[PDB]
């Protein structure tokens, strides 16, 4: 009982982009001898664009974990979730939103639109610009932000306020960043996949070093970690492994 | 060439649900002596859900005016939108987010959640709580709302701060405020109607009495105002007018 289980952007897709159809094929044929599931931290629809047409994802994977496990659907079936409101409980919850408000409050940008904070199901969206901006906009926010270190300082500011409080920080995104309770990385999947029985759960991702989104799973006692540069190499990976023979 | 032209909720359906198929079906055979629209302050998506199945609504009615007006459907075709950003400028519209973001800030509720600031097409809506509560977390706010006037206090500080710079206010929702320039109420929807050769436009609406959201459209001179107090008065009053005769 083996189960492959994959990064999305970059591991098996373009970033962001479609999955290309020789990949998602293998991908296919791999499931002959393994399960095989994909963790992102995007949401359900923006995977499942990637990864099929429609509802595709959850009929071709056996696993489909969004927003790094916090969303889960095993073998087509939509689990029950975990709030951030339960794990971290109001009181730090709304500290932590006020700061933000307060901080943004005083935050002069060329333009703000809306959605400043996204209440997500794995983390809270932090966006200065706010959601809501156009492609122009978003644009024109990530270049000043590289310029200001607009969110860089935000971060900062929010970490050493909420030190000990078990909080995490990423900037993933360009006009935004997220808000995570620890553990929640990738590593979150790893606790449903621990009751399914697996002799071997092998993890690809192509983010494994220290800061990257992928280490945590990677590194974890749990996985057998593989560091991969492109979906092409994730496919020799795996022909490598499961298909010797062949 | 006449138009019939009818607020949604509470004129043709019960506040914020479908259309009586009766109701609808009167509509089309009114149809064939006058043009028919509807102008309300929900999104087209809503204001779809109310009125048809799918997109039917474009097809159902000659015009739809989403947001007041500000997004308009004109015989099954969009038309574009003007921005309340164009409409305001940068400045103002940051003053303004900024001053809700810091006043929210200080605000201590019992939940908060994310989307506290929603930027629309006709308006900026402003959530204490969130936009992203659920249901029961929605009646809970509504119900402190209440007690502790905390909408209403919100929007007099707001009021006051922007006095003058063409700002108007309404608490038409539950757990939150909107924020619209000054004349993107109903009135909105008739200068494009204005350029579309209507002998006459007569408005029918539910909330004609000052302080209404019908008000400035049923007394504007453009058009001839209706009271009503059903669906089944609007009908009522369409038969009496346009079918005398029957
Ligand atoms: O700020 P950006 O660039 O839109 O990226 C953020 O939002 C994306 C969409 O929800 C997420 O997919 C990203 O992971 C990130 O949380
Ligand atoms: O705060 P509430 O109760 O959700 O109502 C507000 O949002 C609704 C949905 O966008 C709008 O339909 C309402 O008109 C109002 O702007
Ligand atoms: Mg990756
Ligand atoms: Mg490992
Ligand atoms: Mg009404
Ligand atoms: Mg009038």
């Amino acid at each position: 009982r083996v189960l492959c289980l994959f990064d999305v952007d970059g591991t098996l897709t373009p970033a962001r982009q479609k999955i290309d159809p020789e990949v998602a094929a293998f991908l296919q044929k791999l499931r002959s001898r393994v399960q095989i599931g994909v963790v992102g931290g995007s949401d359900y629809c923006k995977i499942a664009e990637q990864l099929g047409d429609g509802d595709e994802v959850i009929e071709k994977f056996d696993y489909v974990f969004a927003e790094n496990g916090t969303v889960q659907y095993k073998h087509g079936r939509l689990l029950s979730k975990q709030t951030i409101q339960n794990h971290l409980g109001e009181e730090l919850l709304q500290d932590l939103i006020n700061f933000c408000l307060s901080y943004m409050a005083l935050l002069r940008l060329p333009k703000k639109r809306g959605t400043f904070i996204e209440f997500r199901n794995g983390m809270l969206n932090i966006s200065p610009i706010g959601r809501s901006c156009t492609l122009e906009e978003r644009i024109e926010f990530s270049e000043l932000d590289k310029k200001e270190k607009i969110r860089e300082k935000f971060v900062e500011a929010l970490k050493t306020e909420f030190a000990g409080k078990g909080l995490r920080f990423s900037r993933g995104g360009m006009i935004s960043f997220d808000v995570f309770p620890e553990g929640w990385d990738k590593r979150y999947c790893l606790d449903s996949l621990d009751q399914d029985s697996f002799d071997t759960i092998h993890f690809f991702g192509n983010e494994t070093s220290p800061g990257g989104n992928d280490f945590e799973i990677f590194a974890d006692p749990r996985t057998v970690g593989h560091s991969v540069v492109s979906p092409q190499d994730t496919v020799q990976r795996c022909r490598e492994i499961f298909f010797p023979e062949t």
